[PDB]
């Protein structure tokens, strides 16, 4: 099949097309099958949001995730965003299952981030509203731990968002892991952080 | 071909490559095709979803939708889900355009179902805002059909979500059909159903 | 090859199954690739909708955008859709960035929208809600540029929504460009427009 190798049986090219056409829709597929998965969370971040500047978030499997955190694999959680209005502050909080800072290894850190919001430039700053960051009890009847705190405008911390999340400024020893995984807090691998960003004393629409 | 068969001409194998990776992406086209669908009600869920206790429900297709529950194809309809707060109550309603219990083939069934919620530890129990079903009337300026009702504590259908949705607990006879088939109520084979849970006197932030 | 060529060689029949295969998966590919953009746009809308009878607006690229208003690419931008409530009238507001009517190539032209809502039928008419639409002005602490105005009971511009958006009824010469180009207003290729349609004196539930 000299003169005719190439000739009669160059089926071998037409092989090369198919191959080709299969593996442009792999990419496809796959490109596809990624952006699938970012809707999810969009839908996710989004029936979970509030925009009365209060906020509860929700963290399941505690344990799994407070395993990550000592042997380092994942030392924060973030929540999803939220707000004090339909086109408010954007903020969210930031928290660490092992402790961070002073309270490392012995407490639970819990973090207040102002983010960088798209409605920002028709805004009032320094950021200015108090703060409350608890952890909720899930007991029969008992109570929940909570400090609140009020921004220093001194702080860079508070102010119009230039890159992502502005700087994490919230508590370092919050509340001591023995006493949180000593009782109610934590039912069913789980816990919920809230936070209460006063939006009242700044007339709502 | 003896000893040449599977030598020489062996892209009956390589037919069989081509093949298997078309199955492939026949399936991830489909599981594709499965999940883009979701989204939709997921968006539709959410584009109708509302936060204050209140909620506007829509029926469209009463007739394409009512001759199924005369000839069973789908004995109700459930609304989509609304709450008291944006991490209050989960609730929504369920119908019957054919009746059902007492009022079975001569009425419109309407019930109010407590769902389980994800946000549920938080709040209080046994749920107990007051209820208000009702039937809007699209006339020049007729009325409506109503009737409130306040949770039975006793009742196993007003407490925390265990399964899915609650136990529904509304009205078996709230309207006969030859009253809302014989007025407004129907325009343009749809009808809308209200449901008014008391939220105000339960100070939302 | 004669009474053997179809026979013994027959592969280019099933060449022509492989391909069709693949015809198929390209237009689902496809047609998934365009279902998986209009998705963005939904959660965009959604991301930014306002549901108190408030309204910001974001404009993006006003040069690249401004250049086709001129070039006549494209006259006018609409803004995402907002309301007075969950179930109440739905808005939003139009907009030409190289004027249009009597404020045409000098000025910035900004209407009021009266979309058809899902909900229309439920709600009075004709629409009676004053209105108020301005130019953010992101100054130092500059002042922004508005204009207030109460429907026309006459006009069919405030009636039942019977096609898609009821007719674009606002201001030709709201704000002459050589005023807004030359001001805080534009910063960073962008400006905002704002749009508040009153819904206070209509107890909102």
């Amino acid at each position: 099949l000299e003169s005719v190798d190439k000739s009669a049986g160059q089926v071998a090219r037409n092989t090369g097309l198919l191959e080709s056409q299969l593996s442009r829709h792999d990419q496809m597929l796959s490109v596809h099958d990624i952006r699938l998965a970012d809707m999810d969370l969009r839908f996710q971040v989004l029936e979970t949001a509030s925009y009365n500047g209060v906020l509860i978030w929700k963290i399941r499997d505690y344990k799994r995730r407070k395993q990550e955190a000592v042997m380092g694999k994942t030392l924060s959680l973030y929540s999803q965003p939220f707000y004090t209005g339909y086109f408010g502050y954007k903020m969210c909080a930031r928290v660490y299952l092992n402790g961070d800072g002073m309270g490392k290894g012995t407490h639970l850190s819990l973090f207040f981030v102002i983010m960088r919001g798209e409605y920002d430039a028709l805004l009032p700053w320094p950021f200015k509203q108090k703060v409350t960051l608890m952890l909720m009890d899930q007991g029969s009847s008992r109570r929940h731990l909570g400090d609140a705190f009020k921004p220093d405008p001194n702080s860079s911390s508070f102010k119009k968002p230039t890159g992502e999340m502005n700087i994490a400024s919230g508590c370092p020893v919050f509340v001591a892991q023995t006493v949180l995984e000593n009782g109610t807090y934590i039912k069913d691998d789980t816990i919920f952080i809230k936070v209460i960003v006063d939006t009242s004393d700044l007339p709502d629409p």
